[PDB]
């Protein structure tokens, strides 16, 4: 329409500016990465994926027969740090609340070596996993920058990653997270609190009305003291700024 670039990147970085940290969002539009916010020179530095690790994490599980999507995963019974996540769970559900617990039993399942292997296959990220299955994505050496986000999101909602069909469908399913008129936004979110400085993801793609898929990532700087929903905010403000949604 009539609105030039120069006020849609004014208005997209203003978010970021606005919440008071630093960060990017990648739209993707067919094969053209388009790259906004308030500090564009993130889009191809690496940063652990935290809890968007569990989007690959789920599809290897359920490739290789380590759960199905209709398990339920029990609560051990000790103290979490979320009481919603003192309870049990199926992968869709655990996906939703980001409950690392849940995908740590799934990772201790798949073991080190067929992680590897998978993280490997898939080529996600910097591809190192080192020698600790159950906090690679967490805490290092596992890393992926901004622009491999939206590019695995691309892959993801297109069906283009090496899983059976099946199997991206049940995971794509458990990542519904908002409905905005007849757009859908299909996103997983992540919070690393394990790295210094803590890194913010919000990852995943717009489903329009006719069907066309508009990946994005979105990167920043979190702070102790943030609130996590200011990363659904600036995306849905640089959506709909956009006229993505």
């Amino acid at each position: 329409m009539h609105i030039s670039s120069q006020q849609h990147e004014k208005a997209i970085k203003s978010y970021f500016d606005e919440a008071q940290t630093q960060g990017v969002i990648i739209i993707k539009e067919g094969k053209n990465l388009s790259t906004y916010g308030n500090a564009l020179a993130r889009a191809n530095k690496e940063y652990v994926p935290a809890s968007t690790f569990k989007m690959l994490n789920a599809l290897i599980g359920l490739e290789n027969h380590k759960a199905t999507t209709n398990e339920i995963f029990k609560w051990d019974g000790k103290k979490r740090t979320y009481p919603m996540w003192e309870k049990d769970m199926t992968l869709g559900e655990a996906m939703a609340l980001s409950a690392v617990p849940v995908y740590q039993e799934l990772a201790r399942r798949t073991g080190l070596e067929l992680m590897q292997k998978e993280v490997k296959r898939v080529n996600f990220g910097n591809t190192n996993i080192g020698t600790q299955v159950d906090n690679f994505w967490l805490v290092g050496p596992l890393k992926i920058t901004p622009v491999q986000e939206v590019n695995f999101a691309d892959d993801l909602a297109h069906n283009r990653l090496p899983f059976k069909l099946e199997t991206q469908e049940e995971v794509k399913k458990m990542l519904l997270i908002k409905e905005v008129n007849g757009s859908k936004i299909y996103a997983k979110s992540g919070w690393g609190m394990g790295v210094t400085p803590q890194v913010g993801w919000l990852t995943g793609w717009v489903e329009q009305a006719n069907g066309k898929k508009i990946p994005f990532s979105l990167n920043l700087e979190m702070k102790e003291g943030m609130s996590g929903s200011i990363r659904n905010e600036i995306t849905y403000k640089s959506l709909e700024n956009l006229g993505i949604i």
